[PDB]
């Protein structure tokens, strides 16, 4: 019938999708780790940190790079546009505080950027000489290239993706300005949970599609048009 | 029309992995390019270099990674399995004659690795020191893994994908023991060009598309059984 291959077929788009996304998070976490394991070779030595980040492959490759230090609360970035006043702790920053806390390469939850003032999330590394905590780095992504990277299938043009936290906080749509909030703004009584919920806004019935990114335990999600995915699929038969 | 849309999904799915190819060099070059460009840094310091090839991560990455010098023809190098003995001169080496040749970051033909001894094909980087080439790089890339990442579509279980040289040579195959060999070996009667040709081999009738890779000039191929993808399409109605 009609529904199980608009089921089969959402199934495997998301799938696509999936993959994509957590192709290029472990891309920009092999980089993230890759600079941190290097910049560990002499952690402390301010102007090695400078050269590296300032590096233009790596800068091209973030929204802005850093690294605090534990010891005096300084900060080696890259970003051409700002520089930390005195009142700014790296230590207190998201980025920081997780990645001394997991003692390994975190994902932040999204929050505001001090620099740019918008909604980003950054990778998070811890920075040890031997087995001394040193500090920690960020490496800033910005949101909406990881929302045109999810909606990189095209759900029988029936709909959009987007992505959430395990929490339900989006972490990527098509229109930014609900990067940070939670989904059920855009999106209100649907459960976070994996698999297919069929549900009803004003009149007509959509399906919700949720499937896990293990690495960060992010969910995309696919809202399809019921409807037009089913006459669009039925209009090849 | 069967054909139509069997031709319009097949199109798509290749669409897919041609993206999914192109951003995993994307990351393997982006990797390349800043251990490269941090080298730069200090490019003649060889225990700086070693040091940077044997961090985890980095190593992790590829197959080996290996800095070639200009100067007295040495090898720093991260491959626990192979020490260059007297004969062997990196200047002479593909990885390297391309990087030096063309003074960015190349990807090589396949050629059959002094290590290993296995077709293989490296992303090659040249060195430079303020503004004198220095010598070279090599970051070796398994073909393997290739193969398994180009045949991530099922393409109506009817057939597979590979991926060739803009002159034919076989990069990734599922069979291991093409790469490397002209692909009219398991493919006859079939001419390298963007699009589809429809052909017969032993008196059936297949499908084979090809898109090409703008970063490298690679074709990734798909070889379908038309009247397998035809029937499997006719089930779907
Ligand atoms: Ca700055
Ligand atoms: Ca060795």
């Amino acid at each position: 019938e009609i529904e199980s291959l608009v089921q089969d077929s959402l199934m495997e788009m998301v799938k696509g999708v999936k993959n994509t996304i957590e192709s290029d998070l472990a891309s920009k976490k092999g980089l993230a780790q890759s600079t941190t394991e290097i910049l560990q070779l002499d952690p402390t030595n301010k102007a090695f940190a400078k050269s590296v980040l300032e590096s233009p492959n790596l800068k091209g490759s973030f929204l802005a790079i850093g690294l605090g230090y534990e010891s005096d609360a300084t900060v080696v970035e890259n970003d051409d546009g700002w520089e930390p006043n005195a009142d700014y702790d790296p230590r207190k920053r998201p980025w920081y505080v997780d990645a001394k806390r997991e003692r390994k390469l975190v994902v932040t939850e999204p929050y505001v950027d001090i620099s740019t003032k918008k909604i980003i999330i950054s990778i998070g590394t811890p920075v040890y000489q031997q087995s001394n905590f040193v500090g920690a780095m960020f490496y800033d992504v910005e949101l909406t290239q990881l929302a045109q990277l999810v909606n990189s299938v095209n759900l029988f043009d029936a709909g959009y993706l987007f992505i959430t936290t395990k929490d339900g906080v989006t972490i990527a749509h098509p229109n930014a300005e609900n990067n940070g909030e939670k989904f059920s703004q855009f999106l209100p009584n649907v459960d976070l949970k994996e698999g297919t919920q069929r549900i009803e806004l004003d009149g007509k019935y959509y399906l919700v599609k949720f499937a896990q990114v293990p690495s960060e335990s992010w969910y995309i999600g696919a809202v399809v048009d019921e409807s037009i995915a089913f006459a669009m699929v039925d209009d090849l038969r």
